[PDB]
């Protein structure tokens, strides 16, 4: 999971990811949160 501001970042996420990026690129496209489990912090877990 990530920790995303909301649906919409998964979008962002989703444009990269299925437009040929990664996580890190991904993450710095929705500024979401990369979480290395199941869990997440203060940082809006949408």
């Amino acid at each position: 999971k990530s920790c995303c501001p909301n649906t919409t970042g998964r979008n962002i996420y989703n444009t990269c990811r299925f437009g040929g990026g990664s996580r890190q690129v991904c993450a710095s496209l929705s500024g979401c949160k990369i979480i290395s489990a199941s869990t997440c912090p203060s940082d809006y877990p949408k």
